[PDB]
């Protein structure tokens, strides 16, 4: 059957507990401390109610240290006991501690990259959220909101919370930290982007970012280089991509037109029996609505 059984509550309040199911009209309890009497100890509670028992300790510490023993008088006489020893007493005060302050676990810390519109992602992930769980956002230890540059996401099943930035303006230099509050449960996660990092970091926004809306529109997957071709004719070549049908196409010799293009991503221009006359700045340029994009080539004859 039964023993003394420990119980810490969800105030930190540490006991121990017993009940006897074999009692009669003159049977009581009575506790002990390394076989003598705890009755009248400052250190200690006891609160007997029909067939159970229960002893608060009032501020567990290494004085409580021993053998604890209850005994039902007009029973079978045998007694039942619970050891507390010094790794005891650090396991039952770390018990105590959490329930008062516990923590939310995290799963991986706050980290930052790059997604693919050169967009900045701030994330991390926690192992579990309940629907009443909170977030606070901190740049510089300056509290930050949802507008018109901070946009925030948190998916409360999977436990990710995220934060998205535009780009990263020089005065973005600092520390960010994520602040997490579920019941009376509490953590935060923090990250430094400060010197190489932050620079390594606002370089690659913006070349995706640029790169990205080049590309929406029509664009050079192969600039502008030259060949020998016929009787001594020049080729010059390009290989294009996204071209659509209102597209123009436009070719120049020293900032003037020269032919427009419609035919047919390869795009060529012929060069008539090449000489002086045909040296200068050489350029294309694409064009809609979508978006331009551009190729230049210099051609020297002999200068």
């Amino acid at each position: 059957t039964k023993e003394v059984v420990v119980n810490v509550d969800d105030d930190g309040v540490i006991s121990l507990n017993f009940e006897c199911d074999k009692m009669t009209p003159k049977s009581e309890f009575s506790w002990s401390k390394d076989y003598v009497s705890t009755e009248d100890s400052p250190r200690l509670e006891v609160e007997s109610k029909g067939n159970k028992t229960k002893m608060t300790f009032k501020d567990l510490g290494m004085d409580d240290l021993g053998i604890y023993s209850c005994d039902v008088t007009d029973t079978d006489g045998i007694a039942s006991s619970y050891l507390i020893d010094e790794e005891e007493l650090k396991r039952l005060l770390a018990l105590s501690h959490e329930h008062k302050f516990p923590t939310v676990p995290v799963k991986s810390e706050l980290a930052v990259e790059i997604l693919e519109k050169g967009q900045v992602r701030f994330w991390m992930q926690a192992e579990k959220l309940s629907g009443n769980a909170k977030v606070n956002y901190i740049f510089n230890e300056k509290e930050i909101f949802e507008g018109p540059k901070y946009k925030m996401h948190i998916d409360r099943n999977t436990g990710i919370i995220e934060m998205f930035m535009e780009k990263l303006q020089d005065e973005d230099e600092g520390t960010y930290t994520f602040q997490l509050q579920d019941g009376k449960a509490t953590n935060h996660s923090t990250v430094v982007l400060v010197g190489d990092v932050f620079k390594k970091l606002q370089k690659e926004a913006e070349f995706q970012r640029q790169e990205w809306i080049r590309k929406q529109g029509p664009h050079f997957v192969e600039y502008l280089s030259w060949e020998v071709t016929g009787e001594c004719n020049v080729l010059l070549k390009c290989k294009v991509a996204n071209i659509k049908k209102e597209t123009h196409i436009v070719w120049y010799k020293d900032e003037r037109e020269i032919s427009v293009d419609e035919k047919h991503g390869i795009c060529t221009l012929l060069i008539t029996e090449f000489s002086k006359k045909d040296a200068g700045i050489y350029e294309v340029i694409l064009k809609d609505d979508r978006g331009k994009d551009k190729s230049r080539l210099k051609l020297v004859d002999e200068a």
